[PDB]
């Protein structure tokens, strides 16, 4: 399927591991040129050395970003259209009795994570997006993280339809669980084995099975798409 | 119906005027103990004057309180805790191209106004109420808007599902269109005939409508149910 | 709370036992006359008698139909308007889909002809019969008793699930239309109910895991995040509710009572 | 993107014109063998040698079969399994309710009862007959072609919005089962998307309104927020990637495909 992506150019958070790794890739081989950032310089090079030599014929710009900052974020806004002229592409890609226990500080801190961070990063990319008349933004979305995922739901609902006229689309993807650094982390913090007998698939999904989604949200064949949450969890939600 | 709320003892948050004042109006009909409370100390006495002299014979604290402000609200608690020994119920009923328009600022504002204050004055009262094994709260829930009661809906279920085993219930209502003074106010900032030809009903709540509910959910016959948003609308959401 | 139900009248289908029961003694004390049904003629009779007993200052008509035959339910209507000349509340309440197979491709065309012949046709053909009576008087309220797996289907309840679903959408398009009448369509979706048909359920998925009752409802339990199963009489109440004047702004939505079952 | 879709066998229902046909084309132009069908001989053959013409590379076996009735179904699964020993991918897809009349009393048990053994039995029996052949070879991709009322319904769209919640539920309910066996199923939830039965939708509502078609569609596009009604190929677009490797860990969901329709 031709996907309409040669010389797009995407900028994907969080992508020097797992989720955000693979999009990358998977991007790269629909011909987008990139923007890959994270924190870690280190695991950011190492991303950077395997797409650069994986795709040889596409731009590859690496920003060293912590997209949950706002300086570091409207530079790294910047930064990409310096380089590129254009973004067609944001995949917003970062981290996330005991209720009475959290303090306000504890929930002003959650909202000044994530939540603020995929708002602010959009609000960057919509006025770049709209003079394009083209754009696709793909939001990944468990007290505090199911209240910030359930702001983002309704926030990209309001915001495809206020874009949805300069076919800028804004979708999100819920992943289940997903084979991914983090979760081969947050089970060694066998087990798995009561994971698989929850997922009606009984099997963790991969990182290139979830990008396929991002993917083809991220294209021109998904130009009648907007304002949709799609979960891709192997029937966790059946 | 008996509700069996005989001397339960109410916090009702915005009860100087609109649903809070008629939901007090009904909590004292059903035989409960009120705390109303409002930053309008003017607006509030003639609430408070209406009420005492409605309801004799049960106890009404006001209280002047902001309860979008964190000190004010740990002070509406303990003055109302030091006041009756118990809090039985809370209503927690407070206030609430363009996106791209919106700064940071302007959305960490929202949060730590209505999103933060439910969930502020709900932890504050979650142990009183598990101490009590009684309890009910009912949070009564346009972007920013639909953001944060979003987020209040997945709050609502995650808190209830925690708190149910000490029979502290929590649900929520949201309404449609309903005749308070906010919207006498917010069609005068004919029209009203626009809204009426949304309304399959073909009419705006009342007040009273509202507060049946609201009154049923904070009851005893009502100690199966928790978790739940209901709409109040006149069949809007159809 | 005044409820303003003294003396409407209130059809509440399948009402010889367990929900439908309680909900007619709940609207009888609020000052309802009743038209209550079964298909079983001595569980009926022995619904009337402690009915008739314990509210004798109310009128009670009992009548024997099976509200998933269209001939009964026309019968059951009629004879209810002979009997008060008006109905006011219909309380739509009958059998489900059986627990016996849910293995999908197993279920051949008459099995699913028959979940859509049962509870699902009856709910719409009861409501389609009610409707012009409540609206040419400008009051009504019909409460459907849905179910749970309409929201979130479960593995013993594909059937009924599906059935529920379409009901919970029903309720949506009717209620948009009556509303202008002051005829107001809601419906409630019970999750665990202390029940004889539960109490049933509860038997016989034993006997099918090779377990006992009790260890089915500890697991049921364990899921209900008030850990313990509703009554009867939780339930009735917010039928009750609905089907009251105090529910006056409330058309077209589905209420899960379940003590947190859909907020786990 | 390479889909893996090299050889795969689909059947396509209702692919003689609209929707169908457009998924059917693009199944093709991946490398599907398709069963394609309708009810009408001219016009499938009409389909039938536009595909074949476009597509010469790949086997296409076109049945005439109405896929609301028994026979024909268990005919048509027969005769692709006769051509092809195989089939890999089915689309549900066929017509539902007819937009005659919404107001739900005047709605009789036989209209409901048409509408229950038509698309909505029709989807659940054809996946029934899939599912044993997907699942001895671990391999199956099933797409709903539903409708939005079965989310949001709609006053055109009683019995339509009715199917299409309860084949909502139904997917779920069956993608959960399936699931362990790589058999996938999902659907899609057209908003408007240009076809012969949305044409003929404007043409019948404009004079049943009293004004033009023209006017119909001004009215629609301003309730969607992209401002335009949908094509056939967007919207098969999504069909393809769901029925092909690509969306392997993807079940038991239904995907609006509207222009932000559900978003307003
Ligand atoms: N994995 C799963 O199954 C699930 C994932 N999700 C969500 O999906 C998303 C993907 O998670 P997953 O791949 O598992 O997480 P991982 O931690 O495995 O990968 C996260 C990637 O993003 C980078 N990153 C994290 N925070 C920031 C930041 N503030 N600024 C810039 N880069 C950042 C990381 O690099 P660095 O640390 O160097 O920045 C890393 O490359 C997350 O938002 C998560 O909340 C939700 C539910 C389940
Ligand atoms: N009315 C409607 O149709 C709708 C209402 N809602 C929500 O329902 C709730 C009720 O609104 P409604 O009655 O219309 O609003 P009104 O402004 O008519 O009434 C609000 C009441 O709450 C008080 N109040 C407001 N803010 C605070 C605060 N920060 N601290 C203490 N008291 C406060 C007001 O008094 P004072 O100003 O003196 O404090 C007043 O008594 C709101 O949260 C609203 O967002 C949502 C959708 C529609
Ligand atoms: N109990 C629960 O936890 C749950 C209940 N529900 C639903 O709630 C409703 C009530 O169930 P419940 O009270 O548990 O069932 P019970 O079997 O315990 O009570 C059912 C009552 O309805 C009567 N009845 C059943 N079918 C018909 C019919 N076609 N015509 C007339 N009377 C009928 C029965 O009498 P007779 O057999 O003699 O007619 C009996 O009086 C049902 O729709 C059920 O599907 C859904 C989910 C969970
Ligand atoms: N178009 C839209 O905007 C919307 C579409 N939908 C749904 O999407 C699906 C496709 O609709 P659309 O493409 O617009 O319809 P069209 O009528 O334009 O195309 C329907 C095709 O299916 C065939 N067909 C219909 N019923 C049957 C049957 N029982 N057996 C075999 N073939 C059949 C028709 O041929 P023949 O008549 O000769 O059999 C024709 O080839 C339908 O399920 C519809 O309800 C839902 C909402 C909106
Ligand atoms: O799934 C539902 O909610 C039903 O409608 C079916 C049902 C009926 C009775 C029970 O005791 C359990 C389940
Ligand atoms: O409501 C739906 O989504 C349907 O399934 C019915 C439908 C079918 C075709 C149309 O052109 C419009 C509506």
């Amino acid at each position: 399927m031709d996907l309409g992506l040669k010389d797009k150019v995407a900028l994907i958070t969080g992508s020097s591991a797992g989720i955000g790794f693979t999009i990358a890739e998977k991007l790269a081989e629909e011909g987008c040129h990139l923007i890959i950032c994270g924190r870690n310089s280190q695991r950011l090079e190492q991303a950077y050395q395997s797409l650069a030599q994986a795709y040889p014929a596409q731009q590859i710009l690496r920003l060293v970003a912590d997209v949950h900052q706002a300086q570091d974020s409207e530079q790294l806004i910047q930064d990409s259209l310096n380089q590129y002229g254009k973004i067609d592409i944001l995949v917003n890609n970062s981290e996330g009795n005991l209720i009475e226990n959290l303090s306000d500080e504890d929930w002003l801190n959650v909202f000044q994570g994530k939540l603020i961070g995929y708002i602010r990063l959009t609000n960057l990319v919509l006025p770049i997006m709209k003079k394009q008349h083209w754009g696709r933004i793909v939001n990944i979305i468990l007290v505090k993280s199911g209240v910030v995922n359930a702001a983002l739901m309704n926030f990209t609902k309001s915001v495809a339809r206020q874009t949805a006229p300069y076919n800028v689309l804004i979708n999100s993807v819920n992943p289940g669980v997903i084979d991914t650094p983090r979760h081969r982390e947050y089970l060694e913090i066998l087990i798995r084995e009561r994971i698989l007998k929850t997922i009606p698939m009984n099997r963790i999904g991969t990182t290139e099975e979830f990008a396929n989604l991002v993917v083809f949200l991220a294209s021109e064949c998904a130009s009648y798409i907007t304002g949709i949450t799609i979960p891709l969890d192997g029937g966790l939600s059946s």
